[PDB]
């Protein structure tokens, strides 16, 4: 299959990308480097990571060094939840120009449909514990994220963690200039995702699967939870193909169109999850594993569940 696909802006988007969620600052220089040097040409990224300078120390070193090209780069990045005030989000595009060390992205992303409060704090919380919104419409959020595009800051904009509705707003937006080019989701076989994947596919939205091993790392992780890695059924096809459990896993995503973007700090993983462009799974396995639903979402953003615009009370 192809390595790139078709974004609505006419850009080209490497369907495997390196995940830096988690990432330590002492780490993630390394880990971009080897894998831009086996072949990685997608990066994903966000303010909120607290890592986007390292990120960007090195792929600063491999655009010097000459291993890779900026056009053949594509750099995804994320405005934070406290940054939807429109006045607020040319600033924090800008600081992550900076840190990442580009004078564009190639895509950047409304992170989550939850606005915040700004300030220093991520989370501003009241003296109760629940997060403060801000009272900053998705759409005037949408608006300035379109401006964006106009100024050369970004190539593209899209958004993340929407629910269809969420999707819907955008789409029916009075005077849309740009459509969201990527909805970048939860997705792997214990949260296939079928329903908001066709409805953003059916509307020219490409999708992203994040946490496409089911984020084990994750600090919320508890010792009794599945594991994606460990599932004999998902070991079963993946000595059937003489490939790893998390190569099955990464393309599993990639043959429903989907872009992948699996997360690791560790070198020989970093390789191993690039090598999945030589084998294929059946539709027998792809059905098989999409059998595995179990609706079991590891990024469920449990601390925010009383904000208006929390995303995952509604069925899809
Ligand atoms: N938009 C959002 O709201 C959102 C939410 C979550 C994630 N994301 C993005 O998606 C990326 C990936 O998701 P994720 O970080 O949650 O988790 P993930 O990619 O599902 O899993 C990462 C974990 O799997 C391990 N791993 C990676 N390759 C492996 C291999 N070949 N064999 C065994 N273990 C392997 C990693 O270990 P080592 O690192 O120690 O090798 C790490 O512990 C994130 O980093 C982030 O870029 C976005
Ligand atoms: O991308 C990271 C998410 O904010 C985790 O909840």
């Amino acid at each position: 299959m192809a390595s790139r696909l078709l974004l609505n802006n006419g850009a080209k988007m490497p369907i495997l990308g390196l995940g830096t969620w988690k990432s330590p600052p002492g780490q993630v220089t390394e880990a971009v480097k080897v894998a831009i040097d086996v072949g990685y040409r997608h990066i994903d990224c966000a303010h909120v990571y607290q890592n986007e300078n390292e990120v960007g120390v090195a792929i600063q070193e491999k655009l010097r060094e000459q291993v890779v090209k900026r056009e053949e780069l594509f750099i995804v990045s994320k405005l934070w939840c406290t940054y939807h005030e429109k006045g607020l989000v040319k600033g924090a595009c800008q600081k992550t120009l900076s840190d990442l060390k580009l004078d564009y992205l190639d895509l950047y992303l409304i992170h989550w449909p939850t606005g915040f409060k700004p300030g220093k704090e991520f989370f501003p919380l009241d003296e109760s514990g629940n997060v403060v919104p801000s009272d900053t419409n998705i759409l005037d959020t949408w608006a300035a994220m379109e401006e964006l595009v106009d100024e050369g800051l970004v190539k593209a904009i899209g958004i993340s963690n929407f629910n269809h509705l969420q999707v819907e707003m955008i789409l029916n937006k009075p005077g849309l200039k740009y459509k969201p080019a990527v909805n970048q989701i939860e997705c792997h076989p214990y949260l296939t995702q079928e329903k908001l994947i066709q409805y953003c596919q059916s509307k020219g939205i490409v999708v992203t699967a994040y946490s496409p091993l089911g984020s084990p790392d994750r600090p919320w992780a508890k010792p009794e939870d599945p594991s994606l890695l460990e599932d004999p059924r998902i070991k079963a096809i993946a000595a059937k193909h003489n490939k790893t459990t998390a190569q099955v896993l990464i393309r599993f995503p990639m043959q429903r169109n989907l872009v992948v973007i699996p997360k690791s700090v560790t070198p020989e993983r970093i390789a191993e999850n690039f090598k999945v462009f030589d084998f294929e799974l059946s539709s027998q396995d792809m059905t098989t594993l999409l059998s595995y639903n179990r609706n079991w979402r590891v990024c469920a953003l449990l601390s925010c569940t009383s904000h208006k615009d929390y995303p995952f009370h509604e069925e899809f």
